[PDB]
């Protein structure tokens, strides 16, 4: 059991890689990171067969041998290998060590057992976001775009094929849908909007009123204006209308002689008190609990291991029991006998931290430390695309969800990332009743994709927009 992935530098791994890469002849024409994708796989055929199928048991069998199919051959080999490596999983693990009594990681942790039932606080998830920048910081994870944190904004216009167009849309009318759901003076959206957008001068003429003046609620309107804009454009509005703000203090004391000190300090004192009501707003609202449920891949992955007691002598039966995962046709019902039954002692920690029978709540408000049966495909890409204890067994191909990001957006090349999705969606809907599903796959997929997620070891987070605001053309 030796960790064959030995690399504890970023240059001492690009030299494991290159070698790697030459040796099996690594293909990037129809991934975005270099991969064995010698062809886009036609996944019609599960389709028709899921049709016909009678039993749940055969269509779980289609289904997974369809995401086989679909993924085994397109994982990202630079970036799982990073993961998987020596340095990167001994520095990763003890992190936890180092970090479990700081803020940012016991507010979730040391309640890992509550939040298995309930949906978490929302400065929980903002706990566990931050942990995970810091991690990413502390380890120093970042190689280059596809391990870096998105900083991005959200594209305007999402370029698909023709053929797979109309299913494309029925998705993304279904996600909006899904946000509608969660979620449950026309003028003063307009004008809200133009003040945080750096417009500063415009607190002195506030159409409703006074720049306080409460609506129907009894919350400030300038409140309620910025609290409305955080759920249709995105929270980058706060950070914007902190900008303004600041510029409209620098005004104030600019230019004393020109205005009324008291009623200066009188704005000045009420814009500030609008503004923290309205960052209380939009953490209590569930479109933000929903946003800070957003797992980090690597580092959630990274936190059930040492949450099963993993170190870094038992992380290649892990990275092995991952990799022979994704080989078969697996319902998720049998990993779960397959964790029970392994010898190993981890295997039975692991079912241990599950949540699928005992969360009532909504599944997409769950925080994204919980580990479920549908997340063990986050260690899947993590560390099961390459096993470390024969790297050379990669070209054998295993297959993992997140592997679908890896798939290219470009129209150059067919975007074969948007029809894998595509197609994945009319084999889940054909088999499945989509809208009793919490999260559907595909959608999440596709989320994911329209924000410019390119890797599944990407944070993502920061991203300014919102992905239901897109155009699909």
């Amino acid at each position: 059991m030796e960790n064959k992935i030995v690399a504890s530098t970023k240059e001492e791994f690009n030299t494991w890689y290159k070698q790697f890469a030459e040796k099996h002849k690594l293909n990037n024409k129809y991934t975005e990171s270099a991969s064995f994708c010698a062809e886009i796989p036609q996944l019609d055929t599960y389709k028709y067969k899921m049709e016909l199928a009678s039993t749940d048991n055969e269509r779980d069998a289609i289904y997974s041998s369809a995401l086989i199919e679909a993924t085994r051959f397109c994982a990202p080999i630079m970036e799982c290998a990073w993961a998987s490596c020596t340095g990167t999983v001994k520095r990763g693990l003890e992190w936890f060590d180092k970090n479990k009594d700081s803020d940012t990681v016991k507010v979730w942790d040391a309640n890992y057992q509550k939040l298995r039932t309930e949906t978490p606080p929302a400065e929980a998830l903002l706990a566990y976001q931050k942990a995970a920048l810091n991690w990413r910081k502390d380890v120093g994870f970042s190689i280059g775009e596809y391990t870096s944190i998105l900083k991005k904004a959200v594209a305007a216009e999402y370029k698909v094929p023709g053929t797979v167009i109309n299913n494309i849309k029925e998705m993304l009318s279904d996600m909006i849908r899904r946000r509608n759901r969660i979620i449950n003076g026309r003028e003063h959206l307009d004008w809200c909007r133009e003040f945080a957008s750096g417009k500063f001068l415009n607190a002195f003429n506030p159409p409703w009123g006074e720049i306080n003046k409460a609506g129907k609620s009894g919350y400030p309107l300038l409140a309620t204006g910025l609290a409305k804009l955080v759920e249709l454009e995105g929270k980058d509005v706060m950070d914007k209308a902190k900008a303004s703000i600041a510029q409209l203090e620098g005004w104030v004391k600019e230019n004393k002689d020109q205005v009324d000190q008291d009623k200066a300090e009188d704005l000045l004192k009420g814009v500030r008190e609008s503004y923290k009501t309205a960052l209380a707003l939009a953490k209590q609202s569930n479109a933000f609990r929903a946003q800070g449920a957003q797992i980090d891949t690597v580092f959630s992955s990274y936190y059930w291991l040492w949450k099963a007691g993993v170190t870094p002598v038992t992380f290649p039966s892990v990275s092995q029991f991952l990799f022979e995962l994704g080989k078969n046709p697996k319902g998720q019902k049998k990993m779960q006998k397959a964790l029970i039954n392994t010898p190993l002692k981890w295997g039975k920690r692991l079912i241990e931290l599950f949540a699928d029978n005992d969360f009532t709540e909504n599944r997409i408000y769950m925080h994204p430390c919980v580990l479920t049966s549908g997340r063990m495909s986050e260690l899947g890409i993590s560390f099961g695309a390459v096993p470390v204890t024969s790297p050379d067994d990669a070209a054998q191909g295993s297959g993992h969800t997140k592997a679908v990001l890896n798939y290219k957006t470009k129209t150059e090349v067919g975007n074969p990332c948007a029809c894998i999705i595509s197609s994945l969606f009319e084999i889940q809907k054909a088999g499945y009743d989509i809208e009793s599903m919490d999260i559907v796959a595909s959608e999440h997929l596709l989320h994911q994709s329209l924000v410019g997620k390119r890797s599944p070891f990407q944070n993502a987070y920061l991203i300014k927009g919102n992905a239901t605001n897109i155009n699909i053309i």
